[PDB]
């Protein structure tokens, strides 16, 4: 029967608890909460925790406990529990019996609890112990049961979870052939004659094909099944049409369906051409991808369907069409949303392999030898049916790149992926030049994944023509929303602990996106890129605190810098100037964007740089009505400083992807006019804002589901009387939520603050703050949101829960 959520009614408590694995245990005073849950985001921030991991308590022992009772109708039934993810080093007990011991924190695991249950109707206790260690992550991991949990009651004859595998070996205009595999389990102590039905269902519920198999299952047995079906005139899954079928497996026993298993099916042709990029359904699709870490800003590492959906919507708005799950298996909700939103996925399994990355002594390296096979296979088993997945990845910047025998591990890992999923190619984030060429790791990979090697694309492709190449990790330029430093120079750090939004500051291994656009244009055989990153994430405050490839783990010299600056948007999804630069390269809808803002009272009469990003042909800049020149994109190049790790002769790059003026600052307004074919196609005006005066609220969604999980992201802006955003506003805004909802978190994208994420107040960060309102489960009605700040006009908005 169909599973239910197991998230409700848990107990939680930090520290060591001897005897907490036993049913009889004094947990009466333990804190009550529902899952998913991430205790590290609750803080507080402490300088004793490395800013590389966000300066939050992402390690230490903690326990979860849940009391649950099953109906008396569960007698003679199978009962299984699935944890989609637990961070990290998880041990699970059922009525004192140990059932799970899984170190990997990004993988889903399932465990049969039928042998350990008490009698139907009597209470059961499940105990979860997590023991994450310090010095184990290069970014913020969070801590706790951060992914959803599930309980399923099944017939003793049922389909094994994650063993159903479907693919399309042959696709023509007339038909698609569907290869099928499944495993049925018979946990009965006698033989069971059953019929295993396998149906392909359209979205409208039409059985477009069906086969069956009469079989006698031996007692306490497993039976593998292979079938082949046909879909006539199949509606393809595509970036422009994410249509999916459904494969339904039914265990029929004595004429009655006793178990029903469903998996998704997307019909699409994938082809990787070594000299012509990536092809989807017989046409080339340029990979315009972004890397994302798993956390959700103020929500921490917890999964939330709406938060993930919102991130994918904002990345698609930027023009992105692909996501790389850096550097770990994603939640099932992310992959499900990517299926329905037509987003191509590169699902990555590991960060490091067995050799530790510098100063990360407690990472996955300690478990790699024992767990790499099961963890890699389980990631593939869980997501091989999702049509959004177009390739697997086995690692990222692994230390084995400079080992003589490092290629053997890559070959062995790739062999495991090919065995579990023979239908997809495998890539790997290569970074140590020229080691990954000299020592043969790149030779072993299906797809050569290059990290920050754009200026080497031509040389590498000419020496190895038959290689399939992608930029697995590109740029890594950093910036802070609303921050501008003058003059535009390539410094290393700033006193403000923020980075200029003119997008020129790069770590020694990094470069500006212009250099990636240029080398992707000059080497069209490369299928595309995955930028680092699409969203800001907690931890790795580079250039502050430290650099990833150093041998020092504590990054607290620049405290309280604890969040990243690699993102094209900030921690809550506010668009940086970087967002519009990528929109100028990845979208076709006419747009124009200008930076910086026009509030510089200490610059009257002085010269100031002005940048314009557009996908149009020309842009003319106006300052208080006076034209400052009509520039032509691609012809009037912008000289920007660079510093390339493996090419020290290059000091500057003349980018044809930006436009620059240098004008005298006078308060008033600026305006950019975008021209294509000598006619106006886009206009953007930015006025000098007056004194801060009022609050403006912008909910992205006003209609929410009353499920207790749906969220509304309410943009909070500090403006003047005319509504112009005050670029430097830092007012403390107070929030009140009445009705069928409540505050769940707040943020503002500030990378160097210790302000709480769980509070009813938040400072504006360069004019903007974010209030996350959550629905309440089972109560529908109005949700009234009020924002207040002293010396400003308050604001109110009304939402509705259904
Ligand atoms: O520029 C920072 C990136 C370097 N490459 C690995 C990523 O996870 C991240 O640390």
């Amino acid at each position: 029967d169909d599973r239910v959520s197991f998230n409700s009614g848990w107990l939680f408590s930090k520290g060591d608890h001897i005897d907490a694995a036993k049913s009889e245990f004094e947990d009466s005073r333990w804190r009550k909460l529902d899952l998913p849950h991430d205790w590290a985001i609750e803080g507080p921030f402490d300088k004793a925790y490395s800013a590389r991991n966000g300066g939050l308590p992402v390690f230490g022992t903690a326990w979860y406990r849940k009391h649950f009772t099953l109906p008396k109708s569960t007698l003679g039934k199978s009962v299984s529990i699935t944890f989609d993810g637990a961070m990290s080093n998880t041990e699970v007990f059922v009525n004192g019996n140990k059932v799970i011991s899984r170190p990997f924190g990004y993988i889903a695991f399932e465990f049969d609890i039928t042998p350990y249950l008490n009698s139907p109707g009597d209470e059961n206790v499940i105990s979860v112990k997590l023991s994450p260690e310090n010095y184990s992550a290069r970014w913020y991991s969070g801590a706790g049961i951060y992914r959803n949990t599930w309980l399923e009651i099944n017939d003793k004859v049922h389909i094994k979870q994650w063993e159903t595998f479907v693919s399309t070996p042959t696709i023509t205009k007339d038909k698609a052939i569907v290869d099928y595999k499944t495993t049925v389990i018979n946990t009965e102590k006698s033989s069971q004659p059953v019929v295993i039905k396998t149906s392909i269902k359209s979205a409208e519920g039409v059985v477009v094909d069906e086969v069956a198999q009469n079989t006698i299952l031996p007692a306490n047995s497993e039976h593998k099944i292979q079938q082949q079906l046909k879909i006539s005139q199949p509606r393809l899954w595509d970036t422009e049409d994410p249509y999916r079928y459904t494969v339904v497996t039914t265990v029929v026993k004595d004429g009655n369906a006793v178990d029903v298993n469903s998996v998704p099916l997307g019909v699409r042709k994938i082809e990787f051409k070594a000299d012509d990029g990536f092809w989807l359904n017989d046409r080339r699709v340029q990979i315009q991808g972004v890397c994302l870490h798993h956390d959700n800003g103020p929500l921490g590492a917890i999964v939330n369907t709406r938060a993930i959906e919102r991130k994918l919507e904002i990345m698609k708005e930027m023009g992105a069409n692909s996501v790389r799950t850096s550097h770990n298996p994603p939640s099932p909700e992310l992959v499900e949303l990517a299926d329905k939103m037509g987003i191509l996925l590169q699902v990555e399994a590991f960060d490091m392999w067995e050799i530790e990355k510098p100063a990360v002594v407690n990472g996955y390296n300690k478990d790699f030898a024992q767990w790499h096979d099961r963890d890699l296979r389980d990631m593939i088993k869980q997501y091989r049916n999702n049509p959004s997945v177009i390739m697997w990845s086995i690692g990222n910047e692994v230390m084995e790149q400079r080992k003589d025998d490092g290629w053997k591990v890559a070959k062995n890992l790739q062999r495991i992926a090919h065995d579990e999923d023979p239908t997809r190619l495998v890539t790997n984030g290569l970074s140590m030049y020229p080691d990954f060429i000299d020592k043969g790791m790149a030779q072993e990979m299906d797809i050569v994944g290059l990290n920050y090697k754009a200026y080497k694309y031509q040389e590498i492709k000419q020496a190895h023509p038959d290689w399939i190449i992608v930029g697995t990790e590109t740029s890594s330029v950093v910036s802070t929303r609303g921050v501008y430093h003058f003059p535009i120079e390539k410094y290393n750090k700033h006193e403000s602990k923020y980075v200029t939004s003119f997008d020129v500051i790069t770590p020694p291994w990094a470069y500006i996106p212009d250099l990636e656009f240029e080398n992707l244009k000059n080497n069209p055989s490369v299928m595309g890129e995955y930028i680092w990153t699409g969203f800001d994430y907690i931890g790795e405050p580079t250039p502050y605190g430290g650099r990833d490839h150093g041998n020092k783990f504590y990054w607290n010299q620049d405290w309280p810098a604890r969040s990243s600056s690699f993102g094209a948007v900030d921690l809550v999804g506010f668009k940086k100037d970087r967002f519009y630069l990528y929109q100028s390269q990845w979208t076709k809808k006419p747009m124009v964007h200008v930076l910086p803002h026009w509030n510089w009272p200490e610059k009257v009469g002085e010269t100031i740089p002005v940048f314009a990003y557009t996908n149009a042909e020309e842009v003319e800049l106006f300052v208080n009505g006076q034209s400052k020149g009509r520039k032509r994109k691609g012809e009037d190049k912008v000289r920007l400083p660079v510093s390339l790790r493996y090419d020290k002769s290059v000091k500057y790059f003349d980018s044809p992807y930006r436009l620059r003026w240098d004008v005298e600052y006078q308060p008033g307004e600026i305006k950019v006019v975008a021209y294509t074919n000598d006619k106006v196609v886009s206009v953007k005006t930015v006025k000098t804002a007056d004194k801060a005066a009022q609050i403006a609220l912008f909910p992205d969604r006003k209609i929410l589901s009353a499920d207790g999980y749906d969220l509304s992201y309410i943009t909070v802006e500090i403006t003047d009387t005319d509504g112009n955003l005050v670029p430097d506003a830092d007012n403390k805004i107070n929030f009140k939520v009445e009705g069928a909802g409540e505050i769940i978190a707040v943020g503002n994208g500030d990378s160097a603050t210790t302000a709480p994420f769980q509070a009813d107040y938040r400072h504006a960060f360069y004019g903007k703050a974010m209030l996350i309102v959550k629905s309440n489960k089972g109560m529908a009605g109005e949700i009234k949101v009020t924002a207040s700040a002293e010396k400003l006009i308050s604001s109110s908005v009304v939402l509705v829960s259904q």
